[PDB]
């Protein structure tokens, strides 16, 4: 599913991301729009080193859900990939929360450190009513 902006904002306050150690709603909405334009269906694959990116949040298969086929990885998140690419958003916030939980951070997405950072970051909120 396409997640329109204020749709997503009200669903991850609701799932606890306001702040989850220490990073703001509006950082998540910044985070999900540069990795997926809000899609949960997508994917990409890395061929320079044969892992994929899963979800509205492009959760890296070396370290955080299985998909069976990304060499010397491991399952992070406790989950097959396939979590990853539902509709309803709960498992993947799970996993985002847990990627967080290791000491990078949301410095885990390149992404983030290089559209989110250090930037007026309220856009993406604004008017949701969060
Ligand atoms: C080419 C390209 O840009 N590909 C993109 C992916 O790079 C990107 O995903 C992110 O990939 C990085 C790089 O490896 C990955 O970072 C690693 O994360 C693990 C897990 O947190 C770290 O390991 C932990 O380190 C601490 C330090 O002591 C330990 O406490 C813990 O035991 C370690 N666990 C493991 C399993 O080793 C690595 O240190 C860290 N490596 C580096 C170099 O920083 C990120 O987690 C990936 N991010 C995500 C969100 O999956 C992907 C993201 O969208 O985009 C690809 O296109
Ligand atoms: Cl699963
Ligand atoms: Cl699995």
């Amino acid at each position: 599913k396409v997640f329109e902006r204020c749709e997503l904002a009200r669903t991850l306050k609701r799932l606890g991301m306001d702040g989850y150690r220490g990073i703001s709603l509006a950082n998540w909405m910044c985070l999900a729009k540069w990795e997926s334009g809000y899609n949960t269906r997508a994917t990409n694959y890395n061929a320079g080193d044969r892992s994929t990116d899963y979800g509205i949040f492009q959760i890296n298969s070396r370290y955080w859900c299985n998909d069976g086929k990304t060499p010397g990885a491991v399952n992070a998140c406790h989950l097959s990939c396939s979590a990853l690419l539902q509709d309803n958003i709960a498992d993947a916030v799970a996993c985002a929360k847990r990627v967080v939980r290791d000491p990078q951070g949301i410095r885990a997405w390149v992404a983030w450190r290089n559209r989110c950072q250090n930037r007026d970051v309220r856009q993406y909120v604004q008017g949701c009513g969060v």
